């Protein structure tokens, strides 16, 4: 059903030179690299012989860069096995044009081969010529210089002789890319001047200072203050982007209140880009507090109030007023949220949208992969990549948790001094979580409205403690902050 | 064992122009839609071509519109990809005739698509060509316009190159059903606009307006009045056209009394379509409460009274009155009512029949994907779906739980304050629901029809604790308000 | 539903030569291995006869090498097995063309049989076939010499007699990839020879003269000597290669910051290449902390010397001091960390980078096999593997545990010793790992600055029990060694 080997004197073949690959003549020859021209069409012909010569398989391409296999492409398909018997330093490229760059510089004089099945087989081949790659004493992979092609160095040094393998750095795509451009310099650095650097997919370069560069130049270094109580800014200098402030406390004291003043205050006086994430209410009515809460109102408890502003047409003045800075970006569905159904809405913002700052109110709502028993599971797998996203985009995650009924004295409403071990879902949320903060009130004291903010954690200071006190103005629905 | 690939020339093919469709013989040619004959067997044929002319596969159709495939159909079958090397915006149809309707318009000189296997296969065709479209700055999807449709552009959106993506929203069927009618203006103006996103729905209001202007001037309206006894509505204000309600207290205390009287309540004085899903009574048994509560009497507690109404023809008469203004709908099975057997018949009452409210009575008939250890995530996993629905549609969703006995003292029924925590402690009820209303009464007391009320969650106000008090009229079956204050 | 035994003069039978194996007609009449014909084809039969010349099962292939079975082909199948009743030696190959090869240079004169059913059966073919086997001195094993092959080989110890098994190792693929090349020495030479034998062989120690030699003489144990405070030298001599030390402290108070210290001095006064792997803080941020730690400050507490550094162009002064010698080397995704690959990356390393030290912050760090209850064993599981590659490479790997919130007492924020109970995950850590640090300090008190260093446990000293003290210094960032006596 394959392909045969097409015969070199029977397919008008030549010897001729890649002149747009940068690759003579005489290095072809040597290597078994030869033009045939069937059917009028020019195809490009890559001898695979065996011990003895005797050719065992092809691989052909043309104009159009399509492959097109004859003989017995096994497994371990080398270009330019045939040629060497051993030494000090094999070059092992991805593409059979770079196996012809590195023999081009090194005049045909030094072991190179290529890899068969291109770079997905890059595993598979080089673990069929282990016996073979281990008679050199060291093992240079110049595969490409791209996504799938780092994937192809990784997936075959494991499966190579630990010790000698080698990595060739290219400020190009491959091999033959550098050689046309100028940077013959850093193809010839591993037989001529380099030698060492192999270890890639860990994003180790040492020498990455840009990235360093652009994070402390272009973050807003303290991206913003927590607004209704300093003290919070005082032990934790505010929130930073790449990090996760977790906020808790009792059910129903203050923490959609707490997250939807910061939510407000950062989109109107800081003007950042604020998303949010609303799992237990409507668009409108997120919106509806946030109206209130801007024009230091209870819009939502007040159906005369609502009724007012109605009937004059008041919205567009205090919403023009408010979201008119297009920095308010939410939620919408309430038909259960999936964690990847979530995650990539959540990522949408902050980079379709542009936002700074990500809200998640209430994370005990996973919905996903049920049949998993406990989601005290599902929690961790969730937190790890919540975390992970809003690091890796340098966005601020605030998320909203609850808490462990504890049954063990008089809890949380009625007092009670919150802990790490009081946190809802397993013990990750006390890792992940960079920054806690907790609210503390007796709603069934002489200071129901009195609220204690306490710092639980804090990667960035590692100040904990109690950082102040604030009220609940039941006329504003604001936590403004309070003595003591 | 597929077929071969059918040559122009040996199956007496020509380009001919589609009258029917709108296309003319110009564009057939330049997209490779050809006609082939051979005793009359009358097909239409769509070249599939490779980056180099060379057919790969062929998508037959005939007169009955039935499909023939020949040839290797990849993943990555795109109609008319062998006529575009990248460029500024690709136009990404449904069907090859639409594909063929915005090539007509643009004379066949910009970059048009089609779906190699429909809308089913659109995930997994774009997908596999996500190379390809990433040589564009914009990709139009413009698939069929209709429920199919977009769940296709739904699932399109999501393995494409994000930012690039675009819709087209027509006022016919399909573009070439836009075409033959009038709107070649609507087709035309949505190749290089749109700008969609598909989203969620985030905002995508302009920015946060249109959705809330429309929300707020018309919103709630429907947030009810809570009768039988105020002082529920001083601390809760009721509930609104989003929220679920949660309605429980001890075994047989008052749960299905007290909101059969809502119901009874909203769908006759303030004519508001109810909707009943009683899983444990049948439809029979509740309208019989409801007739009987309507006129103020125990209609079921009197084999005198259902005999009397019937013979004299009283029967009619209050049925009329109360049930004639077409308000309250019910749902019947009783065979366990699977959890997306409810669901979805829920919703078909507050979308078909257009209910304001639905009555959804004991929540522990779950009954749905019986294997897995422990009810406990049946009952989280149904409330997240209720919810979610509550707010979607706009309805006001009122739910009876039950409690566990609790064992650890005297339990409920002869006294005993149910808080957040004895109910299932982890629940997911506390969470997905709103307000949370409980009744607690001692039946073993010197007032066994004096029935406490306690609000024990209430999103919207956040005012709980104590009510009010009520009094059980074993004459009218009512829930009256009482003078208590313990 | 087994094949009938294909009878010799009924398929046009021969005797031929394998001309494209190297085998002789004088041979295939001896090992009774046959040509079929009929229809255009040449099958290659193998005649499994047993004690009594008559044929049992037969193992026929054709020209792409293609396998059909008739006949009995019981587990016992072996190839050659009528040929002999023992004698001194019997060589087993892997298929029947190996088996066909070894006796042709001998003339067929000495035993050699081959396996039923290739190197998957390897296992039960030997073990079926021990009474047989155990009539010779020595049974000599030449199967391929792959990947696959030495892995038959490698199960022959576990279900072979005890003693006389022998592994052959050859210059090519089998027996007969060496006979059609030259080498038709090595087979002969390791019919008689080889011994070995085959597993683990640690024995008889003695050829591990050199190499014990080399490793004490050149790692006079890898690194060692902590800083930040005597007494931790004093107790554990430091951390050798091979070893893993364990830090840990109550989540949230330190921790991170010494083992900090620990990486930047050993890259910078005792120049080793560290590896880091923080998987809570991208490497900008653990640079930023290494770089500041550097310069004596804390860089990410002010506002005000970030960009400072900055404008006056002391950034990338400070940066070239210490990055410029290439010590210091970091893992970045942060996008949910697994085991398969990663294990991998961190094996991947000191050969590749020369990382004489490697640093894991973190070990909570699952999500990997998830749907295996309880994350106690991948815990247990992976520090037998971490432990594993960081001896059989000789690199320090130091990795950073929390500490399970006991909620028996003031817990660890506020005192509180630790001990090797107090550690997170069924305490396989406390075995693997070799020398444990702990760090116990009260930030509620007078002296939240001051940190004691607690030992609990070091394989190599077996001193145990208070190292010394620290400081904080809210300045520099640093653990100075304090002088306090409780």
């Amino acid at each position: 059903m394959t392909y045969n080997v097409w015969n070199f004197g029977e397919s008008n073949g030549r010897y001729s030179a890649l002149t747009a690959r940068g690759i003579s003549k005489e290095t072809c020859q040597k290597a078994g690299y030869w033009i045939a021209k069937v059917d009028g069409v020019m195809y490009q012909v890559a001898d695979y012989r065996d011990q003895n010569g005797n050719i065992v398989s092809q691989k052909v391409r043309d104009k159009d860069k399509n492959f097109k296999t004859t003989g017995s492409h096994k497994s371990d398909a080398l270009f330019g096995k045939h040629l060497w018997n051993g030494g000090k330093k094999i070059v092992v490229t991805e593409g059979e044009i770079d196996m012809l760059t590195v023999m081009e510089l090194q005049d045909c004089k030094y072991p190179v081969v290529s890899l068969g099945h291109g770079a997905s087989a890059a595993k598979k081949t080089c673990a069929a010529n282990y016996e073979y790659f281990d008679q050199f004493e060291q093992i240079i992979l110049m595969f490409d210089m791209d996504e799938a092609g780092r994937k192809a160095v990784e997936e075959a040094a494991q499966v190579l002789p630990a010790g000698k393998v080698r990595v060739a750095v290219l400020p190009c795509k491959d091999a033959n890319e550098c050689h046309l451009n100028g940077h013959d310099r850093e193809i010839m650095e591993q037989v001529w001047n380099a030698g060492p650097w192999i270890p890639d997919g860990v994003v180790s370069a040492l020498s990455l200072r840009e990235r360093i560069r652009e994070h402390l130049s272009s973050e807003e270094s303290v991206g913003l203050l927590f607004s209704g109580c300093t003290g919070i800014n005082d032990k934790t200098l505010g929130a930073r982007g790449g990090e996760v402030i977790m906020v808790t406390s009792g059910s129903g004291m203050g923490k959609s209140t707490f997250v939807r003043q910061q939510a407000l205050q950062w989109g109107t006086a800081m003007g950042k880009k604020v998303g949010l994430a609303m799992l237990e209410e409507s668009v409108e009515e997120t919106a509806e507090d946030l109206i209130g809460l801007h024009n230091r109102v209870r819009l939502r408890q007040s159906d005369s109030l609502k009724r007012e502003i109605i009937e004059n047409g008041k919205f567009d003045q205090w919403f023009d007023e408010l979201f008119g800075n297009d920095t308010f970006h939410l939620y919408d569905s309430f038909a259960e949220a999936e964690t990847d159904r979530l995650l990539a809405k959540l990522a949408y913002m902050r980079s379709g949208l542009g936002c700074d700052v990500i809200i998640l109110d209430h994370i005990s709502i996973v919905v996903s992969a049920s049949g998993e028993s406990d989601e005290r599971k599902m929690i961790d797998n969730l937190m790890t990549k919540l975390k992970g996203f809003a690091k890796s985009t340098g966005v601020v995650l605030v998320v909203i948790c609850h808490l462990k009924n504890p049954d063990k004295g008089k809890a949380h409403e009625e007092g009670r001094p919150v802990s790490i071990t009081d946190l809802r879902g397993s013990g990750a949320l006390r890792q992940l979580s960079d920054t806690i903060i907790a609210l503390e009130r007796n709603q069934q004291g002489d200071m129901p409205n009195l609220v204690l903010v306490r710092i639980l954690k804090c990667r960035f200071t590692g100040d904990t403690g109690i950082a102040g006190y604030m009220e609940y103005n039941k006329e504003t629905g604001w936590l403004e902050p309070s003595s003591y």
